[PDB]
């Protein structure tokens, strides 16, 4: 198991643009084009992401193009941000993928914002850190996908995804 497979199993591959479990416009791999309403907004982010006309619809390939930009991007992020990447070196490699997963599905700002469970994560406190990142919106609306990351922090193995 790596971060590439551990994501596409929390996010599925979708070859339409299909609305997100927060209903925003998205392709592929978990690819978020859009929070605009608009189907056309979404069309147009999509045809500008791929460079071509692609009319809503994707191939595997760019679908996995995308996923590698993305992961890349993810962490990247990770590591230009102060008070992620002290966690993150800290971490074992197994941990280091939960950790650019949440990254990957909330935006690094968002997940810069759980300091408490980064510090118990950088302390090595599991069992806290896992408790406390449950007491979260994220755990609350997607409960399943929360569950298995938590484990894999809480165990640093990849049982939850096997
Ligand atoms: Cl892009
Ligand atoms: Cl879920
Ligand atoms: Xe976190």
């Amino acid at each position: 198991m790596n971060i590439f497979e551990m994501l596409r199993i929390d996010e599925g591959l979708r070859l339409k643009i299909y609305k997100d479990t927060e209903g925003y416009y998205t392709i592929g791999i978990g690819h978020l084009l859009t929070k605009s309403p608009s189907l056309n907004a979404a069309k147009s982010e999509l045809d500008k992401a791929i460079g071509r006309n692609t009319n809503g619809v994707i191939t595997k390939d760019e679908a996995e193009k995308l996923f590698n930009q993305d992961v890349d991007a993810a962490v990247r992020g990770i590591l230009r941000n102060a008070k992620l990447k002290p966690v993150y070196d800290s971490l074992d490699a197994v941990r280091r993928a939960a950790l650019i997963n949440m990254v990957f599905q909330m935006g690094e700002t968002g997940v810069a914002g759980f300091t408490n469970s980064l510090r118990m994560l950088q302390q090595k406190r599991w069992d806290e850190a896992a408790v406390n990142l449950a007491k979260s919106r994220w755990y609350n609306q997607t409960p399943n996908r929360a569950k298995r990351v938590i484990t894999t922090f809480r165990t640093g193995t990849w049982d939850a995804y096997k």
